């Protein structure tokens, strides 16, 4: 299905003022993929984790905003892919080449690639509302610590924050499918390892992790789908059926009594999810966005518009 | 004569990876002035508020900081001129290009764009220590308060702070000579006219203000002096002689004493007033400087090298 649009956005916002925005985005990514295939996850957790973080408005992608591009301090969860904030700027150029100007947003940019990336993946190709107008605000480790949801967070605290930010239960075992591909470092889920194991984890995939992070501290990665790492598909929720999710927060899914029917449909029909794929994430996408005078377009998406107004 | 070079710093630092780097500087900054006068008050402003917020490190330089380059929420008393961050970033650029790499930091870029400011506007031509490094650390409103002096200050709250970072009362003396070109809001000393105009004020002057702000709150600017506005020269000081400085920072320091004999010394000999304007300046520019490992060469002034290390 297509998702509802909220107040100020609309499918095709640029189809005046440079039609063929969407496209170059596609091609790009098409690319950029081809050469990087991490890249598509950096991409989708990006616009994911911006919008988490004040509302889809590009802030994160800012240096002057905590888990921004500058960002070296903070904990290997927090760090974004160096590449996916690249990958975005690039984006922008091409598209101010192509739009003749400073046309579209960084926030929509992040929509669309992210997008493009599921797509990319072989996942479900869906409409993406636009129209997003990029904040003059940085996120402070406040706005971060507050709004961004964590891997040892249960299921019963993330309805509670999904919930206040406008979305269901549904929306978050079907975001949650985002997990069907990508990364996580150990520090996310080490302490479902040490010092006892999560009891929810099956002992062979316990056997498996305490390979990847022998003891706590262990600086290494590993993949969030362990049957199809970077195909954009519904093993996640096959995974979760398995228990092998890898954060508490995949896991508890299938755990909790709300999720659990919702994960299980899932797992055994991929169209299903695909479907609903699309209406979650434009839901998602439109989280606390700003409109027309509420923002501005970015010349350049890592600093806000120089000048007194 | 040349200011006392700090450790870590040289003159001809640049000489052995890029010998032409300043010229190219000098080159710029003749050719950016003479198209717009106001350049060279803008950009050696510039590099003082930076060498007081934190250090000369180029932090105001950043998009993050406070005062910064995307700063519109200051009142005109703490808002840089767009057209100076703009100046030092393509001088940062055509260094790239001309050093084949980015070499230069943008910390230096400021301390030789502003000699070069002094130099282009009739002032002399001093040696400049070169080697300071970029900082990666964001000015905040409470480092803004306080380090950097403000006008409504007199000269024994000045001589405090200044002796806090390293400058006596010669170089204060000194280095507020770079008020002998540029401008001021009506912001910045209203406080001396309004409720109850400041004694100091000679009759003939405070007419000449009252003119120019009618009342509190008035928008609009004045030269910080009257006698020869653009040119480079000890016209400040002999303004101040004659009760016509335009701060409270600037007339007393004719009224105090310490400062007093210095101030008459530069009235009546300019070529005082320029040869030990080299050393003063040197020094302001050498204040809590990074160097070596303390900091980094950016690629864009505006933020800081994109990475997690
Ligand atoms: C709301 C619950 C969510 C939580 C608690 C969560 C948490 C995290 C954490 C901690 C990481 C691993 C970081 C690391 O250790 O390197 C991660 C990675 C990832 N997440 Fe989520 N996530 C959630 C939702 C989402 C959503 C909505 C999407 C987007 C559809 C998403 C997409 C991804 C992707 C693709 C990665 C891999 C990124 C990469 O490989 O660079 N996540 N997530
Ligand atoms: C330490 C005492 C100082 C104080 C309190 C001070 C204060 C200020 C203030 C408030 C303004 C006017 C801003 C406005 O209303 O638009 C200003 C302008 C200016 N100051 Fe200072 N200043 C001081 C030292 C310096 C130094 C060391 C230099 C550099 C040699 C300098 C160079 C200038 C220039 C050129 C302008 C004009 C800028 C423009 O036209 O854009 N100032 N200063
Ligand atoms: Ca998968
Ligand atoms: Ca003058
Ligand atoms: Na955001
Ligand atoms: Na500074």
């Amino acid at each position: 299905a297509e998702p509802p649009v909220a107040p100020g956005l609309s499918f095709d916002f640029y189809w005046q003022t440079c039609p063929r925005a969407e496209s170059i985005v596609r091609e790009f990514v098409q690319e950029a993929v081809r050469k990087d295939i991490g890249l598509a996850a950096g991409l989708l957790r990006l616009h994911f984790h911006d919008c988490f973080v004040q509302g889809c408005d590009a802030s994160v992608l800012l240096d002057g905003s905590a888990t921004g591009p500058g960002e070296q301090q903070a904990p290997p969860n927090l760090t974004l892919r160096p590449s996916a904030f690249k990958a975005v700027n690039d984006i922008r150029d091409r598209l101010e080449r192509e739009c003749r100007g400073a046309v579209v947003s960084c926030s929509d940019i992040l929509a669309l690639a992210a997008r493009d990336s599921v797509v990319v993946s072989g996942g479900p190709d869906y409409r993406v509302p636009l129209g997003r107008r990029d904040s003059r605000s940085f996120a402070s480790t406040q706005d971060v610590l507050s709004d961004l949801p964590g891997p040892s967070s249960n299921v019963q605290s993330l309805l509670a924050l999904l919930g206040r930010l406008g979305l269901d239960a549904t929306d978050l075992v079907t975001i949650s499918g985002g997990h069907t591909i990508g990364l996580a470092h150990c520090s996310s889920f080490e302490d479902r390892l040490f010092p006892r194991p999560d009891p929810t984890i099956s002992p062979t995939f316990l056997s498996r992790l305490k390979r990847t992070c022998p003891a706590k501290g262990t600086d290494r990665r590993t993949v969030l789908d362990v049957r199809t790492p970077n195909v954009f598909d519904n093993k996640y929720y096959i995974d979760l059926v398995n228990r092998e999710g890898l954060f508490v927060s995949d896991q508890d899914l299938f755990t909790n009594a709300i999720t659990r029917p919702i994960v299980e449909r899932f797992a055994q029909s991929q169209q299903d999810f695909f479907e609903q794929f699309g209406v979650s994430i434009g839901k998602m996408g439109q989280m606390r966005v700003r409109t027309s005078d509420q923002g501005e377009v970015r010349r350049n998406c890592s600093v806000r518009n120089p000048g007194p107004g």
